[PDB]
């Protein structure tokens, strides 16, 4: 099991900025899926909660990113920053459910 | 309500690596905040879950802070990342404190500069 972490690449987010924004989208997502499936939450935590991080180089691509995990039914969340949308994460849910969103995403 | 993360900045780490530290940290400080004081949890959630990323520049200094917020009874954690290659041992990456009231992390962590 994995989550993905979905950072903007456009926004010339600092390095602090990026680890905070992700960390919401983490904490959102993880609670998200904890209250729909906490036992499979549980098993990500015990293999070492594996987190991905990705990013994406438009706001209409990381809404496109989050709209397309909500229609497919998973754990997931959007973040917007103090203004725009700056992360998003899925997860925790099995690899290859979030691959299907996610497998195409470049690396932060 | 705050929580403050603690990023190592003399590993190296490129920018997608401290996202995923600092998310198991922050993942860590949580679970050990909602054990300890799930009332204070819920207003930080409730405020903006609001986070604060600074960070430290050796191991030594990453494990102070940590040893600082255990011996003040705050929540919080300290992640070690697994070996880089098979030729070298893991590391202490992060560290994150909270979430509780600005004023006690603040005696903490105030004289961190921001990542």
């Amino acid at each position: 099991m994995k989550m993905v972490v979905v950072i903007r690449n456009d926004l010339g987010m600092g390095k602090g900025k990026m680890v905070a924004q992700g960390g919401h989208a983490i904490i959102e997502a993880f609670l998200d899926a904890k209250r729909k499936n906490p036992r499979a939450v549980d098993e990500w935590l015990r293999e070492g909660q594996k987190k991905v991080v990705v990013k994406v180089n438009s706001e209409k691509e990381l809404i496109d990113i989050y709209n397309k995990a909500r229609s497919e039914g998973l754990p997931c969340s959007i973040i917007r920053d103090a203004g725009t949308l700056t992360a998003v994460a899925i997860g925790p849910e099995k690899d290859e459910k979030i691959d299907k969103i996610t497998g195409h995403l470049k690396l932060l």
